[PDB]
């Protein structure tokens, strides 16, 4: 639960420390709703999101690839979530509202997956 054996463990053990952070990224306000939700580019109306972004990602694929078992390492997950994070902050450049929502989130997030890739590592 903190350290014992070989890093590397199952998607169970993972989401016990991960979702965790998840939660904490998803009460993040809506800061997070951009993420624990999938984009939708055809909702938000955008035609060209994944012409900017090369792996958008939401909290909601990742706390779910997180509830399916397509991680089996607390990091997969943290690439994930630092991806949604990368794309929100690559796609709406600076200055925009989901920067800000990434930006908190990035926090809380540090302030979780830290905790948690320390509790994992
Ligand atoms: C990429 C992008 C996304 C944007 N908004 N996204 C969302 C907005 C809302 S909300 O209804 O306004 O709260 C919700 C729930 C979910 C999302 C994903 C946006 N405004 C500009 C953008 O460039």
């Amino acid at each position: 639960g903190s350290h014992m054996r070989k890093k590397i463990f199952k998607p169970e053990e993972l989401r016990q420390a991960l979702m965790p952070t998840l939660e904490a990224l998803y009460r993040q306000d809506p800061e997070s709703l951009p993420f624990r939700q999938p984009v939708d580019p055809q909702l938000l109306g955008i035609p060209d999101y994944f012409d900017i972004v090369k792996n958008p990602m939401d909290l909601s694929t990742i706390k779910r690839k997180l509830d399916t078992g397509q991680y089996q390492e607390p990091w997969q997950y943290v690439d994930d979530v630092w991806l949604m994070f990368n794309n929100a902050w690559l796609y709406n450049r600076k200055t925009s509202r989901v920067y800000k929502f990434c930006s908190k989130l990035a926090e809380v997030f540090e302030q979780e997956i830290d905790p948690v890739m320390q509790s994992l590592g």
